DNA sequence: AATAAAAGGAAGTGGG
DNA sequence: TCCCACTTCCTTTTA
């Protein structure tokens, strides 16, 4: 099954949910969620995974935070903003 | 207060 | 057995 960081990168590449997520500086890999429209993106993640419960942005961001140590995705000191690693952006 | 963003410990679920 | 890669639950903290 697809990994969360890959789901997000795929969305950013396709533009399919541009009202929920967008690049801030794509060269740096920084991206930002919509305050008002992030829940619809979280719902889509849960449905893609076939999880038992409805996915929420809160639970999706809980998963995102686990990438902090390994480095695939890091939180940026800006509202609803995160940053992919160079490895993730290259691969 | 109401609302939201951010955090993280801990236990549960998948598929190896 | 026991890690993967989250998911789910609950509580706290800050703005
Ligand atoms: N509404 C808003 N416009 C808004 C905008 C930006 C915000 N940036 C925050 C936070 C930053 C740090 C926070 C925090 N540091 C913690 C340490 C420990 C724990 C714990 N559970 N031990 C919890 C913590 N939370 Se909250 N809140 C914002 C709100």
């Amino acid at each position: 099954k697809i990994r969360l960081y890959q789901f997000l990168l795929d969305l950013l590449r396709s533009g399919d949910m541009k009202d929920s997520i967008w690049w801030v500086d794509k060269d740096k890999g920084t991206f930002q969620f919509s305050s008002k429209h992030k829940e619809a993106l979280a719902h889509r993640w849960g449905i893609q995974k076939g999880n038992r419960k409805k996915m929420t942005y809160q639970k999706m961001a809980r998963a995102l935070r686990n990438y902090g140590k390994t480095g695939e995705v890091k939180k940026v000191k800006k509202k609803l903003t995160y940053q992919f690693s160079g490895e993730v952006l290259g691969r």
